[PDB]
């Protein structure tokens, strides 16, 4: 690991995690991907319900916008992950090179990017600005919309789950616990979800 990278990821975790708080607070509705919403100033609904980019505007305005115009949007909470981590990847680039490295954008889950060098790798010790995944094994099958939760991790053992709020992961465990059939509880999976660091550490802002 090279010093520019080590300092890079801690300064973006820092960003993953405003990212969080500013969803977290923001309008922005839980809707299944069947009824998910987003400005047509910036993007066009896709026919699995993703968000795609207009052709013709910047992606940072539009990502901003997710932010601006929380109140025209509802998505999956797979989906906020990517918009947590997109938004704090415009506030840790040039956005320059955000406009042009992400400019078909697609947002519908962390699997469908490419842009970012999403990795999961098995691991308990996760760190702030993290993704964790809570398995609710046990689900209602009336309500398939708690399978499951996509989360942040924020420090201080709060986590960030967009349709939930900020919680600990006790809470988060037990608000799933219900939506179920159950023998098995909702529990946290033993894998770690993250961007690429080093390679998005070459469009650093110089500060």
């Amino acid at each position: 690991p090279n010093e520019q990278q080590l300092l890079f990821e801690i300064k973006l975790r820092s960003q993953i995690v405003q990212a969080s708080v500013d969803l977290a607070k923001s309008r922005a509705q839980f809707a299944i991907f069947r009824f998910s919403r987003c400005n047509s100033q910036f993007w066009l609904r896709d026919e699995r319900g993703g968000f795609q980019l207009r052709p013709d505007v910047l992606p940072s305005d539009a990502i901003n916008d997710i932010f601006v115009n929380s109140e025209l949007y509802a998505f999956e909470c797979a989906t906020a992950i990517v918009i947590v981590f997109y938004k704090a990847v415009l506030e840790g680039i040039d956005v320059s090179a955000f406009n042009r490295l992400f400019a078909h954008l697609l947002l519908y889950d962390w699997h469908t990017d490419k842009d970012l060098g999403i990795e999961t790798k098995k691991g308990e010790h996760f760190l702030p600005g993290d993704c964790l995944y809570f398995k609710n094994p046990d689900v209602d099958p009336l309500t398939p919309q708690w399978q499951g939760e996509n989360t942040i991790y924020l420090g201080d053992g709060l986590f960030y789950g967009h349709g939930i709020g900020i919680e600990t992961a006790d809470s988060i465990i037990a608000a799933l616990n219900r939506r179920r059939k159950a023998t098995k509880s909702a529990y946290l999976l033993p894998h770690i979800t993250q961007m690429n660091f080093a390679y998005l550490s070459q469009f650093a802002r110089l500060e």
